[PDB]
């Protein structure tokens, strides 16, 4: 509910990438950071520095401002004299800085196309320790994270390496807050059998099984919704 | 049938690894890949000379010998050239040398134990333009991709992430072998039609949607087979 429902109202906007504009929207990134480099290698800003004013003017015209879990502002401080800097730069540098705004505006471009998907991605973890919106939160870090590690030579879809990334980040989360109990040898046994049958279902199936099919490899007494419901408490809680 | 028919029985009985168990391989094989380098600053030979002659050491105690696909070892002779470069070294070194030989072992335990989720793959990639083989030598060498871009400190789990190295070495390879024709533009709106209904459905499942699914977006004129017909003249041929 309450603004949750706007921001999914909001994101719900934004168009879908194809492969193609995923990989050329990818490719603006990389040659951004590559000029971003220069600059700090020309002016000794720390490049660090450099993309996160570069970023916070692109979050003016962005689609979507205020993304959940992402830090906003690079500090009013330091946005108030490292933007002064890149400014007044002799021509030759000014070129540098194009080619990282348009990186970082494209950067922006290809994280908003992949919102919905983060939101899909945290409803499949709910009920686990975080509020929806937290799980938001985590899982748009993990995107950003995605988009700095993704390889765009490999032309292959950014959607799905990016859900790797997006849930680990969730995961991470939610198995952080956890204490060491006692729980009975057969449940125990359960557990680590709910997980080896969720794996070698996997080297099967070339994706992750459905709860639905792990209670097939477990039924009967298993079904998809007992799965899911034990599968809280393992090390490896939800598939796919 | 054939070798494959013998490959397919031999990686049969090579177990599952646990989230645990993969974690922990990684991490010996990142710490091999730090001793390998700092072998690299003693003995003054390239870091995957070295690998691969501590690689070829292994293969002969690992459990899958001869993985199709994957690089030759680097022959009897560079081989018992390199070892003899390595053995004459201080103790203070000789103590990398175990480190390496630990992880590069470690590494092909992480490599067999993830033979079966190539295979399975590799299935779903068939009759489109690479022989069963082929689609296998490729979708190993994605693997091996894999292994080496993976962070066992991130500590989630492994195979899924491989999955997408795995298919995007496939994916290439059959994305390689294609000319140009002139085709009708019903069709080219099609194949996008079908593509955008494949990534909308992604951005709202959190995974890559079946054939059956796709053609529930699609249809009615539409089942699950036409939709997977069609999608191989696709710049996005399979899902998941």
């Amino acid at each position: 509910s309450d603004p949750v429902r706007q921001y999914l109202h909001e994101i719900g906007q934004v168009p879908l990438l194809t492969l193609e504009e995923e990989i050329d929207l990818a490719r603006k990134v990389e040659e951004g950071m590559e000029a971003i480099k220069k600059l700090s290698e020309a002016t000794g800003l720390d490049q660090e520095l450099i993309r996160e004013v570069v970023r916070a003017k692109i979050l003016g015209t962005a689609r979507i401002q205020k993304i959940p879990g992402l830090k906003e502002k690079p500090d009013p401080k330091t946005v108030e004299e490292v933007d002064g800097k890149l400014k007044s730069l002799p021509k030759e540098l000014k070129r540098y800085l194009h080619i990282a705004r348009e990186g970082e505006a494209a950067r922006q471009h290809l994280i908003e196309a992949n919102l919905r998907l983060v939101v899909s991605i945290a409803k499949k973890y709910t009920g686990r320790g975080l509020s929806f919106l937290d799980l938001i939160q985590e899982g748009n870090q993990g995107l950003i994270r995605a988009v700095e590690k993704f390889e765009y030579k490999r032309r292959f879809k950014f959607s799905t390496y990016a859900t790797w990334w997006i849930r680990q980040a969730i995961n991470r989360a939610i198995a952080d807050q956890a204490r060491t109990i006692r729980i009975p040898v057969h449940m125990v046994e359960t557990i680590n059998k709910l997980s080896r049958t969720a794996r070698q279902l996997q080297q099967e199936l070339g994706r992750e099984p459905s709860y639905e099919e792990i209670a097939e490899a477990m039924g009967p007494g298993w079904d998809a919704k007992r799965v899911e419901e034990t599968l809280k408490i393992a090390q490896e809680p939800v598939s796919l």
